[PDB]
C-alpha cells in the first residue's frame, strides 16, 4: 500500500522494503533484511512501504544518526508515523537531555545491581524449567522456554502476578508485531489502563518492584507524576515480554542445526561470554527510528523537516565491512562488531539482564540437554517487525541423552 512518491525523494533512492513482511522472510528474518545491504542498495534508501520512510542500511550511518539526536530525534521513533506520533513512553521517546533524568531512574529499576540480586532467582528458574522439560524429548521452544523464563523474571522484578502474562503479552506484542486487529495507540492505552491502576496503588503503599521505585521516585529534581511513571512502565513491559524472548528462539533456533557450536560450548563453558556476544550479531533483532527536527543533508542524500528514518539496530552487525562474513557464525570472532542493543544516548538500559538471561540460558540448557534436534521435517516460521520473531520451534532429543543437576 505503496505511499506515492514525496516530490523531494530521487526515484533512484527508492527501494520498496516492508518491515513488517518482507519479501524474503522464508529465507529467515536476519536474511530478509540482509538484503538491503547487497550491492545494488544505496546505501540510504526510501520506502514507500508502511507511509514512505528513509532506512540506513549500513553500520557506519546507523551509528552516525543514532549519535545525531539534534538531527534525528527520537520523539516518533516507531514506524508506521501513527505509531511513533503515537508511541510515549519514557525515556525512549525523549531526546538529550530531557531524557537523563528519566533514564537513570529506568536504569534503577533494572540496571545492573539489580540483576546481581536477581542472580539466584534467574538460576533457579532456567534449572527449574530445562529440568521439567528434559525427560519429555520435547517442546514447543517458544512456548515452553523462551517465553516463561524472562517473562516470569520480569513479573518477578515488576512485582506484576502470573495471571497476568497473557494479556501483558498479546497487548505488547501489539505494538512490535501488530496482528492488525489493533492500532498501536490502541495497545498502548490498553496497557496504560492496566498499569494506571497498579500506579497509583503503588505510590500510595510503595514497595521494592519496578513499578513502585518508579511511581516513586523523583526527577528532575521534584515527585514523578503518574502519568509520566506510566509512560515510564510501558518501555519496561516490552522488553520484558518481549526481545529476550525472541532472541532466545533465535538462538536456540540455532544451537538446534549446529552440532559443533553446541559442542564446542559445552567444553569451552568460558567460551560462553563470547559466544552470546557473537549470538547478539548475529540474531540482532530490534529495528525502530528517528524523525527529522529539521531539513538536512546526509550523506548527499536531502532528508526534510519530520521525515522518518529507520535505522535498524539489527543492520549494524550483519554488514559486512564492520564484520567478514556477516552470516557466518564465529565463536571467537576477534571483533563482535555491533549494535544489537542500540548506539547512542538510548543504549539497552535491560542489556545487562537480557545478556545474564542468554549466558545462564546457554549454560543451563547445554549443560543438561546437550543433544537436541529440529522436530523433524519442520519449517521454522519467523515474523518481521520492530522487534522480530520466531513463529514456532518444535525441539526434539533423545531424554537417554540428558543430565539431571
Ligand atoms: C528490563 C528492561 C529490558 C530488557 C530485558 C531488554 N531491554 Fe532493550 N531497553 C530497555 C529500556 C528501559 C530502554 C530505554 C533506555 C533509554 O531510554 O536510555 C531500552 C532500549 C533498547 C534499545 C534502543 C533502540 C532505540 O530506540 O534507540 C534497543 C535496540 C534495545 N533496547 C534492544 C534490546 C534487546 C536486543 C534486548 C534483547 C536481548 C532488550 N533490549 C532487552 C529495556 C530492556
Amino acid at each position: 500500500n505503496l505511499a506515492p512518491l514525496p516530490p523531494h525523494v530521487p526515484e533512484h533512492l527508492v527501494f520498496d522494503f516492508d518491515m513488517y513482511n518482507p519479501s524474503n522472510l522464508s529465507a529467515g528474518v536476519q536474511e530478509a533484511w540482509a538484503v538491503l545491504q547487497e550491492s545494488n542498495v544505496p546505501d540510504l534508501v526510501w520506502t514507500r512501504c508502511n507511509g514512505g520512510h528513509w532506512i540506513a542500511t549500513r553500520g557506519q550511518l546507523i551509528r552516525e544518526a543514532y549519535e545525531d539526536y539534534r538531527h534525528f530525534s527520537s520523539e516518533c521513533p516507531f514506524i508506521p508515523r501513527e505509531a511513533g506520533e503515537a508511541y510515549d513512553f519514557i525515556p525512549t521517546s525523549m531526546d538529550p537531555p530531557e531524557q537523563r533524568q528519566f533514564r537513570a531512574l529506568a536504569n534503577q529499576v533494572v540496571g545492573m545491581p539489580v540483576v546481581d540480586k536477581l542472580e539466584n532467582r534467574i538460576q533457579e528458574l532456567a534449572c527449574s524449567l530445562i529440568e521439567s522439560l528434559r525427560p519429555q524429548g520435547q517442546c514447543n521452544f517458544t512456548e515452553d522456554y523462551a517465553e516463561p523464563f524472562p517473562i516470569r523474571i520480569f513479573m518477578l522484578l515488576a512485582g506484576l502476578p502470573e495471571e497476568d502474562i497473557p494479556h501483558l503479552k498479546y497487548l505488547t506484542d501489539q505494538m512490535t508485531r501488530p496482528d492488525g486487529s489493533m492500532t498501536f495507540a490502541e495497545a498502548k492505552e490498553a496497557l496504560y489502563d492496566y498499569l494506571i491502576p497498579i500506579i497509583e496503588q503503588r505510590r500510595q503503599k510503595p514497595g521494592t518492584d519496578a513499578i513502585s521505585i518508579v511511581a516513586n521516585g523523583q526527577v528532575n529534581g521534584r515527585p514523578i507524576t503518574s502519568d509520566e511513571a506510566k509512560r515510564m512502565c510501558g518501555a519496561l513491559l516490552v522488553g520484558g515480554l518481549d526481545t529476550v524472548v525472541n532472541f532466545l528462539s533465535f538462538s536456540m533456533e540455532f544451537l538446534a542445526k549446529s552440532p559443533e557450536h553446541r559442542q564446542e560450548l559445552i567444553e569451552r563453558p568460558e567460551r560462553i561470554p563470547a559466544a552470546c556476544e557473537e549470538l547478539l550479531r548475529r540474531f540482532s533483532l530490534v529495528a525502530d527510528g528517528r524523525i527529522l527536527t529539521s531539513d538536512y543533508e546526509f550523506h548527499g542524500v536531502q532528508l526534510k523537516k519530520g521525515d522518518q528514518i529507520l535505522l535498524p539496530q539489527m543492520l549494524s552487525g550483519l554488514d559486512e565491512r564492520e564484520n567478514a562474513a556477516p552470516m557466518h557464525v564465529d565463536f571467537s570472532r576477534q571483533k563482535v562488531s555491533h549494535t544489537t542493543f542500540g548506539h547512542g544516548s538510548h543504549l539497552c538500559l535491560g542489556q545487562h539482564l537480557a545478556r545474564r538471561e542468554i549466558i545462564v540460558t546457554l549454560k543451563e540448557w547445554l549443560t543438561r540437554i546437550p543433544d537436541f534436534s529440529i522436530a523433524p521435517g519442520a519449517q521454522i516460521q519467523h515474523k518481521s517487525g520492530i522487534v522480530s520473531g520466531v513463529q514456532a520451534l518444535p525441539l526434539v532429543w533423545d531424554p537417554a541423552t540428558t543430565k539431571a543437576v
